[PDB]
Order: C-alpha cells, then structure tokens, then sequence
C-alpha cells in the first residue's frame, strides 16, 4: 500500500493528479547529498562533484528524502510525490557527512544550466554569502533554472543564502497546524512556504524515514514548479515562480511566509 504523506496532502497534489498534471517531461535537478536507487524512485542520471564520492548514490540519506517528496513513484507502495512522474537527476553537491563547498554547490548549479534542467532544489543554506554561490545561482537562472533554495534551519529572522539572493526562490517551512516550524528562517526574501515537520519520505535501504527541517519543505515547491511547467511548458523560471507565489494560500505575516502555503492545485488550474 502506498500512503499519501501529510504534506503531500497540504499542498493538495492529488486533485493535480487527478486532472492529469504529474510532472511529465519536466527535468529536476536535486542538488544534495546524492540519490540512492529505491522501489519508490526513477533516477534519470546525475554528476557528482564531491570530490572522494564520484557516485550519485547517497551516503547520508537527505537526498534520497527530498527525492521522494519530488517524485516518489504513484504506485502501490511507499510513499508519493508531488510531482510523481518528474524526470529526476541526482546532483551530488554534498558529501556523506551533509556539508559541502561553496564551490561544489556552484559546480552543481552550472551542471543544471547546462544540461537542461528545468527546477533545481537546494537543501543547504549557508549564514554568509559568496560571490561563487552568486555567480551560480544566477547563471542557472540565466540558462533557464528555477533555483528553489531552503530558508535555513537557524530559526532566526533573516534568511540564508542562496536562498536570500533575488534569483533563488526562497522557501520556508511550515509545521502540521500551518504554523511557522520554530526552526524555520524567515524575513527579507522569503518567497513561500511548504510543510517541513514530521516528513515521510524515500530513503536509503529501500525503506521509509521521518525528518524535520527547511529542506523538507524545499522539495514540495520544486515539485509544486514541476506541475506548472507541465500545464505551461512555454512559461520561463520566472512565470513559474510568480504563479507560485500569486496562487500560493495566504497565512497571515508576509515576513513570517512570504506569499504563504504553496498550493500545487491552484498553481495548476
Ligand atoms: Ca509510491
Ligand atoms: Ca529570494
């Protein structure tokens, strides 16, 4: 049996599905820890550039998790994405232990541009800004990328970056009862929110895990983007990102959510 996640529900990917929008030839780049082959997943290719860890496979576990709220496979088990039917590259950017350069996660953004991708989800914040990170986000963007950024777990009122630069789309993380998640960075430049407590999802071993944070929440505006370009094939990174923002279901506090919950029905009508 395939069970629906709470979060995958929030955002109301199913009545989507219904209508025929799974996210069919859209390209996604998840710029993590690397994806491991699962029951639950379709890995299309990847690159890796972790130096010491050339294989896209995840030592950790975190990629393989945001995978799954992107793209786990509709079917009879496990667990299901927003965007089940995603084309789905695994872009290793992070080592096993989860930490990364600033110059791996560049390398990684350039990779999107470069082959085409169409979404590219990023899990890490850091506290400081890089001019490398800058450069990459904004070539990505150039060449087409819609770079969805995690706000940071530091629970403070400004945002990380990339997420904090004006062409990363910014998400932050809402808990079960559309609370702001404690963790969750907020403030200037946050654009959206998403569940991000409590989220069941793919992970190594063949099995299924639990966890909590921005990067949880990342994912499902990735796949949420991934739905739009599949209705809308000829809007550009930025149509998609307004439309998001413009259909998203507003909370209250602009600083505390930015346009508020992402809704992947309204965004797909
Ligand atoms: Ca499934
Ligand atoms: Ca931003």
């Amino acid at each position: 049996a395939q069970s629906v996640p709470w979060g995958i529900s929030r955002v109301q990917a199913p009545a989507a599905h219904n209508r025929g929008l799974t996210g069919s030839g859209v390209r996604v780049a998840v710029l993590d820890t690397g994806i491991s082959t699962h029951p639950d997943l379709n890995i299309r290719g990847g690159a890796s550039f972790v130096p010491g860890e050339p294989s896209t496979q995840d030592g950790n576990g975190h990629g393989t998790h945001v995978a799954g709220t992107i793209a786990a496979l509709n079917n009879s088990i496990g667990v299901l994405g927003v965007a089940p039917s995603a084309e789905l590259y695994a872009v290793k950017v992070l080592g096993a232990s989860g930490s990364g350069s600033y110059s791996s996660i560049a390398q990684g953004l350039e990779w999107a541009g470069n082959n085409g991708m169409h979404v590219a989800s990023l899990s890490l914040g850091s506290p400081s800004p890089s001019a490398t990170l800058e450069q990459a986000v904004n070539s990505a963007t150039s060449r087409g990328v819609l770079v969805v950024a995690a706000s940071g777990n530091s629970g403070a009122g400004s945002i990380s970056y990339p997420a904090r630069y004006a062409n990363a789309m910014a998400v932050g993380a809402t808990d079960q009862n559309n609370n702001r998640a404690s963790f969750s960075q907020y403030g200037a430049g946050l654009d959206i929110v998403a569940p991000g407590v409590n989220v069941q999802s793919t992970y190594p071993g063949s099995t299924y895990a639990s966890l909590n944070g921005t990067s949880m929440a990342t994912p499902h505006v990735a796949g949420a983007a991934a739905l739009v370009k599949q209705k809308n094939p000829s809007w550009s990174n930025v149509q998609i990102r307004n439309h998001l923002k413009n259909t998203a279901t507003s909370l209250g506090s602009t600083n505390l959510y930015g346009s508020g919950l992402v809704n992947a029905e309204a965004a797909a009508r």
